[PDB]
């Protein structure tokens, strides 16, 4: 009740103390590299607003050297944490922080230094509405590093590279749904089902029934078992075969629709 918004008070605001305690240490620190990015990190925790510029530097410099260099990697994504409290913020500090992924992902192997370090890129480039260049870094990310993580963030990077604009779902679809069959694999269901369900509607929002014909035999396939069978028959309808050159595994899939909506005008009549 009310007591925990009192202690919550009365705590930060002897935390301001402790903060201050903090910074008395850190004015002795001043006084190892590691050492360094404590002090950097620390006072970021309640984020030093130009300390983080020079921290930024003499990380950079002796890094450069000590080449470990997820000190000098994380020490220009805090730089790019300042850029959030600095108005100009530098906007080619985003474009380091773009270098930040692409060499240090050859630092070292540690994926998640380069997955947070491209959401960082996503969300400031979010804050410059420039998404674009986020949208191919994220996009040049995601075909990597798994098949399972791959492909959320497939999904990750497609629906960022719509943010930018509305259409241009092409390859948006094609990789979603060429991830979906991984989804299926190794996800949790309610992710891997928006999954199915928002490219099924992004291809339905502009058409191009071929391809779709096949991951509709996809949607069939969960439809012979779960999903609805109307949904396969009227796509396999509108592909038609004569006239759509279907081929004989086509012919003989489209025998297998006329089973399902078999069962489904037994089961309306």
């Amino acid at each position: 009740d009310n007591l925990r918004h009192f202690v919550q008070d009365y705590a930060v605001r002897a935390l301001i103390p402790y903060i201050e305690h903090l910074v008395a240490i850190l004015a002795e620190g001043v006084t190892a590299e590691l050492q360094t990015r404590k002090l950097g990190d620390l006072y970021f925790m309640f984020g030093h607003y130009n300390l983080a510029f020079q921290s930024y530097h003499q990380a950079k410099r002796d890094f450069n050297a000590d080449s470990a260099w997820q000190y000098y990697a994380g020490a220009l994504e805090m730089a790019a944490l300042s850029a959030f409290m600095l108005g100009t913020a530098q906007r080619k500090t985003y474009d380091y922080m773009e270098d930040a992924i692409v060499c240090y992902l050859t630092v070292c192997k540690l994926q998640q230094f380069a997955t947070r370090a491209t959401l960082l890129s996503m969300e400031c480039l979010k804050t410059a509405r420039l998404y674009s260049e986020v949208a191919k870094q994220l996009i040049r990310m995601t075909n990597e590093e798994s098949d399972l993580r791959s492909a959320l963030l497939l999904e990750q990077a497609a629906y960022c590279f719509l943010v930018t604009q509305p259409p241009m779902h092409r390859k948006y679809a094609f990789h979603i749904v060429l991830a979906g069959n991984r989804y299926s694999r190794a996800g949790q269901r309610k992710h891997a089902y928006r999954c199915y369900r928002q490219a099924y509607q992004v291809f339905q929002k502009r058409e191009w029934s071929l391809a779709e014909d096949h991951i509709q035999y996809t949607v069939a396939k969960q439809a012979y078992m779960l999903k609805q069978l109307e949904e396969a028959s009227r796509s396999f309808a509108h592909l038609l075969r004569p006239g759509s050159l279907q081929s004989a595994q086509q012919q003989t899939s489209f025998l297998k629709e006329y089973i399902q909506t078999q069962n489904e005008l037994v089961k309306r009549s």
